[PDB]
Order: C-alpha cells, then structure tokens, then sequence
C-alpha cells in the first residue's frame, strides 16, 4: 500500500466561511451525530478511511469525495455549515461512497444502510 496514497482529510474549519447558531445545526450535532456515533455498526464510518491501514490501495482512485462522521462532528463544532442541508448532504455522501465503493449486500454495506436508516428516521424529527 504505497506511501502518500491517503489524501489529506476533509476541510472542516473555514474562517472565511460566515457563521450561524441555529436550532436545524444544533439538532444535527447534539442529536443525530450523537445517536449514530454510539451505535453498534458506527465504528468504520467514524474517520477518514485510511487506504493505507485498512489495505484498500483503490479507495481514493474510486471514491473523490470521501465523508466520514469524525468530519461532519468537526464541521458541525467550527460552524462550517450554514444551513442544515449541507450536513444532511455529507452524511448522505458517507453513505452513497459505501454503495458505490462496495459490493451490494456485503457486509460493510449491510452496516450502512442500518446506520443510513436511523439517520433518516431521526432527520424526519428535524425542528422547524
Ligand atoms: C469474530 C466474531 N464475528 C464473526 O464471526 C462475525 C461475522 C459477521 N457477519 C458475517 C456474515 N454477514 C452476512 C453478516 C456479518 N459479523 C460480525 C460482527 N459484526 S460487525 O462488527 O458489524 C463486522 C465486523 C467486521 C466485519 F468484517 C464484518 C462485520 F459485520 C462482529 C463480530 C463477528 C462477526
Ligand atoms: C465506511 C468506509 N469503508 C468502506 O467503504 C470499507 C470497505 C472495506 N472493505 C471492503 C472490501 N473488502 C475486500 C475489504 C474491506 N473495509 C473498510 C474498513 N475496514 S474495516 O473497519 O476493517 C471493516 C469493517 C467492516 C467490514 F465489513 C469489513 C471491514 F474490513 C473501514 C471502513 C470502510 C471500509
């Protein structure tokens, strides 16, 4: 697994970015992020996947706009988002790289789609 082969992680601070307090992106990080990061099948999703450890030396050659949970946690905490749609949207790329990336019904993917239907189940209690 060749040296170098890992990008750099997501951006996840931008001072140039301007920034919001609000109920949507407080939800997303006290609620949400909090209930998929403690279940039983978070743990793969919760950081950049690293082709080199991992042994998977096509990832980044697959996969160009890589997400993870650790990312979105760091986005959500730096106020990178303005609106919650853009955190709904990463999360949803995390998932669409999985599917893309993998077989169907293999076990990583399996894992996915539980996390994937809890982080919907728990976006449609999204306050207004
Ligand atoms: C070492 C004991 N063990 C197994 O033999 C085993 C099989 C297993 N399967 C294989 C069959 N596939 C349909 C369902 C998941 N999941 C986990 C499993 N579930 S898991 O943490 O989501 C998981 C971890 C690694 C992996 F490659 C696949 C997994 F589903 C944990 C532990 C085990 C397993
Ligand atoms: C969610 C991001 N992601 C993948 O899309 C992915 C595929 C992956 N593969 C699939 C191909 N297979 C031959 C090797 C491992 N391993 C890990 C992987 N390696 S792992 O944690 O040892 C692992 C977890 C679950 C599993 F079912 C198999 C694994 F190797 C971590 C994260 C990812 C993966």
């Amino acid at each position: 697994v060749p040296r170098g082969s890992n990008p750099p992680p997501p951006e996840t601070s931008n001072p140039n970015k301007p920034k919001r307090q609000t109920n949507q992106l407080q939800y997303l990080l006290r609620v949400v992020l909090k209930t998929l990061w403690k279940h039983q099948f978070a743990w793969p999703f919760q950081q950049p996947v690293d082709a080199v450890k991992l042994n998977l030396p096509d990832y980044y050659k697959i996969i160009k706009t890589p997400m993870d949970m650790g990312t979105i946690k760091k986005r959500l905490e730096n106020n990178y988002y303005w609106n919650a749609q853009e955190c709904i949207q990463d999360f949803n790329t995390m998932f669409t790289n999985c599917y893309i990336y993998n077989k169907p019904g293999d076990d990583i993917v399996l894992m996915a789609e539980a996390l994937e239907k809890l982080f919907l189940q728990k976006i449609n209690e999204l306050p207004t």
